[PDB]
């Protein structure tokens, strides 16, 4: 038995056995009132303390979200939906500590991603109880709202002010500065790390002033704020709220009129017409995400990235090898998880047209010259090939890839990985490669678990990218010192120095993508 | 290794198999099979070249050094042989470039590619592909040991060949 | 001495670490520990550091020999609380007496109980915190003995004796090395033997005798002190390494034994500055030479005697590598010590 006093009061966890060992989890701790009534659309509010022993002894509400359906029975795609109940009722947090409780442990902190629209922190793909067993680390992982109830914004107006998502992520990483100490954690040393866009999240921290005096240094995992996906204008922003507001017959126009309307609605109503606010998407959209509301974000973000204007700290950086294969099942023409999907010419073109709605003719033929002067023969899937990485480069690699230059050259240390193993457990098709997403079992370590299914040389690449990414939280420098391992270089623009991640040879290569990203960072944002 | 270190003592070959037969790891059972083709190639010919080609560029002079991987579509010894002694040749004398003879597409695309590279070496002392958007082939210095990759996918620059393999064929393996 | 030093009239704003053998290798995890940082301010390591394959215990070691320990005092029982408690039962003696056999094979250097990983001095393994800068920033001054190993070849050794000359054999070699390498590998131990047995050359009959205890003293102090200190310096402190080399005329033990482990501190300590005592001349000098640098090091931060025209020490940087000798007869500037010997210990034997 065993409780632990927080600032709002006593909690307790419970035991797991884990490798030979012991860890201790608690599991859904409260973090700030429930946003509910007349707080639906606001900003977190601070929690009033409990005279209670609270049972934090299992997962919590996932936020309201929209569920993916496309491939119902698939373990592929429903390892991402959300394994709790769906609830306005759902900032909570969860703590894995190791046993014997620590002294004054490094803190990681997971931010999970699903395009700000989806997602949740109770994925057997983000059980903290594998890196605390191994590193004795501590883990802290939050649940924050996304969609429209997380993001929908009238800029100015405290209503709906934009970002909440974003402020929950903040309050969360405020009660790890203002309790963990009391769980054996070290508040100094907090490490930030997320994927897509909990990885953008990430990255807009580094960016929040409110934010910099809440951790140490960030990891960002295939995601970036420079993303074309990842900060909507405040233009779109009002004209997808107005949209919201017509599809729900909350059309008003005192503005908070429109607010108050929305908030008698139910939270299904709400789900089910984000969608079409937008008049194509594509399956990368984000309806609802960050915006500059003049309060989390001061500026347009290009901007404070470009002139300096972010936490100076160490970052570790990376991307998956076939970072857009993921994405062309969801509606591009001619491929299939059942299939090998070889596409034609004619196939790639209304592909580009899913992908880039509008998008000029001229843009569009420019995206087909750079990637299809083929090398050579014919070669049968250049066509089903150039489609994934036209996606995963304009989606992630390349913004990744910018976001780290701009960031380094303010003169802090930055590391970059490639990331290109393909999971044996994959149940994904293997034309679709080293997918967008599939590392993340590797960070948390469970290729350790032996009784897992997970080859040996997996095992072996786990233990490495763990103990890289602990190195990193606690030291700022992710190397491998002990098991004679390639030594990981900084990146410099200049150099541009990366590594490479698989079972086989790890690799010190330079200037991933040099050519593809040329066009995407240089030439396409003009058309 | 009592065929190709016949005599070599016994600690001298303890050494070899130390030093190549720290396995990552699964047991992979073609381990063994790998590890004496490497050796047999590290000692006699890719370390040899490596030290050659430091040592002649400290004294100046602009080196550039490749390392081929392509395997022959054509060659009739069986897949574990991979790309073997003696088989860039038909590459760089252009043979690939005779479209009757059974070569891939890919494989005459790289074989004139090689064989201009070749002729710019000859005739200008650097061995570029100036036309077609080619990789730009880095001098050789140590220090950095920049060299490149020939291959019929994406051809790269890549460092320090085969470091851990070459300090000790060059460094310990002479004393023994 | 931070709370009490200022009411004898000392400075707890001044205070430099010094210590010899584990108390050196204790200094230097002083450096590494978080809570010792604010209570000193500069480091001297005599013939130690931590990163001596002798100085840290693996948390697997330490609880076979606490269970080990808990067997021959017949205090098995696995609340594990309840081991400690019988063990409180037992009095020292039986403690004491039953210590030498918690490991299988000991050596002459075995240390059955040492530091450890606890999560609470010591937060991680050390040569992970030393070789990622994570240690507290200050100078440090690192030396070691000409004859570190030969004091150890006496406590078991065949053919050492401390009355005789002890010329060995070839033989008596590699059973030496069995006493000191117990279980490394066969090849391990022929590695060694190959190094340390490529004679320049006439045999020469002390030869082999020669070498066992340099490789003792090589693999045990000298190797692990030379990088600790290129370690440490690289993150931008200066380092000062000496060589001490002359061996005290008072020595009891025989010559072949050279300049003994242990044998510099009465110099640090000054002992031959008294007189009545039946120290040299030049050892007194030697002496006077040796407390002034510690001292200037100790107030400075910088080991020089600066008015006896006096050999300048240079800082040690990787790279160059400077170190200092010291001797009765000519103080020189020397670079890169037992260099083809430490390539050897540090690079080739942590993979046997
Ligand atoms: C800014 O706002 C309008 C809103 O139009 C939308 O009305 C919503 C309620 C929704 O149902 C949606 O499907 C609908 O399109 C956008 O104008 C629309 O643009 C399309 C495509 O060109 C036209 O064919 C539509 O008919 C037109 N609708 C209306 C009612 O005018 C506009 O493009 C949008 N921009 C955004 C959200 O980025
Ligand atoms: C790979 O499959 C795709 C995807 O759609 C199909 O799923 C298949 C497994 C198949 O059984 C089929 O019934 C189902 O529609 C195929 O794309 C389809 O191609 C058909 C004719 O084959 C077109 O007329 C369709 O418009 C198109 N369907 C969709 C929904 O986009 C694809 O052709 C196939 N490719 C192969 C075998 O290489
Ligand atoms: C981890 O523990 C065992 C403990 O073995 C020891 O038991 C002690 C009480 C002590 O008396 C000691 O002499 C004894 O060896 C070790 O296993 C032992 O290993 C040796 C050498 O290979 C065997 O011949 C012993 O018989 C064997 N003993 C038993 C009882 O199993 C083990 O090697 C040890 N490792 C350490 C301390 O580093
Ligand atoms: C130097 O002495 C050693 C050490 O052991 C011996 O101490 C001597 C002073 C001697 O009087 C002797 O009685 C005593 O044992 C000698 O090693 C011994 O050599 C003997 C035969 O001479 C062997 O049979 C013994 O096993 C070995 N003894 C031990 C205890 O290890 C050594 O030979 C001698 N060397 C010289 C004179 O060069
Ligand atoms: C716990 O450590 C505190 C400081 O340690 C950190 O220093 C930071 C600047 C950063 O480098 C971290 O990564 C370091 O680990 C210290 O001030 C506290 O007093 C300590 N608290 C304890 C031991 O209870
Ligand atoms: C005694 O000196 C104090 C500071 O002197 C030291 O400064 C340290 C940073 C370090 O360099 C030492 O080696 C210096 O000697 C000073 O602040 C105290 O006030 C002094 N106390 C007295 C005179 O009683
Ligand atoms: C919380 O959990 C434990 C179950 O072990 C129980 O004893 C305690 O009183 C519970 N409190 C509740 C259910 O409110
Ligand atoms: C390195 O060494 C061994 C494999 O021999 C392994 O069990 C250990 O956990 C490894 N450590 C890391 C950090 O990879
Ligand atoms: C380069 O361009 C074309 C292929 O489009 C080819 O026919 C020509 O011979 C090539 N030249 C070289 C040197 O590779
Ligand atoms: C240096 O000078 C004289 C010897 O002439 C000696 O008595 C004095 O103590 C010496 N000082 C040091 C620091 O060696
Ligand atoms: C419209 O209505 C509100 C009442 O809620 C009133 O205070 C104000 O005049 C208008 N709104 C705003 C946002 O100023
Ligand atoms: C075994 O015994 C102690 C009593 O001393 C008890 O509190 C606990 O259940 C067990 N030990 C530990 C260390 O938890
Ligand atoms: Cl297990
Ligand atoms: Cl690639
Ligand atoms: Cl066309
Ligand atoms: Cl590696
Ligand atoms: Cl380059
Ligand atoms: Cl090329
Ligand atoms: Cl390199
Ligand atoms: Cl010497
Ligand atoms: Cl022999
Ligand atoms: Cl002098
Ligand atoms: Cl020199
Ligand atoms: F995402
Ligand atoms: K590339
Ligand atoms: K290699
Ligand atoms: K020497």
């Amino acid at each position: 038995d065993i409780i632990i006093a927080t600032k709002n009061g006593k909690v307790r966890g419970m035991q797991l056995t884990v490798f030979g060992g012991t860890v201790t989890a608690f599991l859904g701790i409260p973090y700030a009132q429930p946003p509910l009534g007349r707080l639906r659309f606001k900003k977190p509010q601070s929690l009033t303390k409990w005279s209670d022993i609270w049972n934090a002894t299992k997962y919590a509400n996932s936020c309201c979200q929209n569920i993916d359906q496309s491939f119902p029975g698939f373990h592929g795609s429903e390892m991402w939906n959300p394994n709790t109940d769906l609830s306005e009722d759902c900032l909570y947090l969860n703590v894995w500590i190791p046993a014997p409780k620590p002294k004054n442990a490094t803190v990681l902190i997971w931010i999970y991603g699903g395009h700000f629209q989806t997602g949740t922190s109770s994925l057997h793909v983000y059980d903290g109880k594998f890196l605390a067993r191994v590193e004795r680390v501590i883990v802290v992982s939050m649940n924050y709202r996304v969609g429209a109830l997380g993001f929908l914004a009238l800029p100015g107006n405290p209503e709906a002010p934009g970002n909440m998502g974003l402020f929950d992520q903040q309050l969360a990483l405020q009660w790890v500065q203002k309790n963990i100490a009391a769980f054996g954690g070290n508040p100094k040393s907090v490490t930030l790390f997320g994927e897509s866009a909990g990885a953008a999240s990430v990255s807009l921290h580094l960016l929040s002033p409110g934010s910099h005096s809440l951790f140490t240094r960030a990891i960002l995992q295939s995601g970036s704020f420079n993303a074309p996906w990842a900060v909507t204008s405040l233009y779109e922003a009002r004209n997808r709220t107005l949209n919201l507001a017509k599809l729900t017959g909350c059309s008003r126009e005192n503005e908070t009129e429109i607010i108050k309307c929305l908030r008698n609605k139910d939270p299904q109503e709400i789900l089910l017409n984000e969608a079409f606010v937008v008049p194509y998407g594509t399956p990368l959209s984000v309806n609802f995400g960050p915006t500059v509301d003049g309060d989390f974000l001061t500026d347009m973000p290009d901007i404070l990235l470009e002139l300096g204007q972010f936490k100076k700290t160490q970052i570790l950086v990376g991307v998956n090898k076939d970072e857009g294969t993921a994405f062309l099942v969801y509606g591009a023409p001619g491929f299939s998880k059942d299939n090998n999907s070889i596409i034609t010419r004619k196939e790639f073109q209304e592909g580009l047209k899913i992908f880039f709605p509008g998008v000029s003719e001229f843009g569009k033929e420019s995206i087909l010259f750079h990637y299809t002067d083929w090398v050579d023969d014919q070669r049968p899937e250049n066509y089903r090939e150039a489609l994934g990485d036209v996606v995963g480069d304009y989606n992630f690699i390349c913004p990744a890839l910018e976001f780290t230059k701009k960031f380094s050259e303010w003169g802090n240390n930055a590391f970059f990985y490639y990331f290109e193993h393909r999971s044996s457990k994959l149940p994904w098709p293997e034309w679709m490669g080293v997918m967008h997403g599939y590392e993340i079992e590797f960070v948390f370590g469970l290729p350790l678990e032996r009784r897992d299914q997970y080859t040996k040389a997996e095992e072996i690449l786990s233990r490495s990218i763990v103990k890289r990414w602990a190195n990193f939280a606690k030291y700022g420098n992710p190397q491998e010192t002990q098991n004679q391992s390639t030594s990981w270089p900084v990146f410099k623009s200049t150099e541009q120095k990366y590594l490479t991640l698989n079972t086989e040879s790890t690799r010190i290569m330079t200037k991933l993508r040099a050519q593809q990203c040329r066009f995407w960072t240089s030439f396409f944002p003009k058309v």
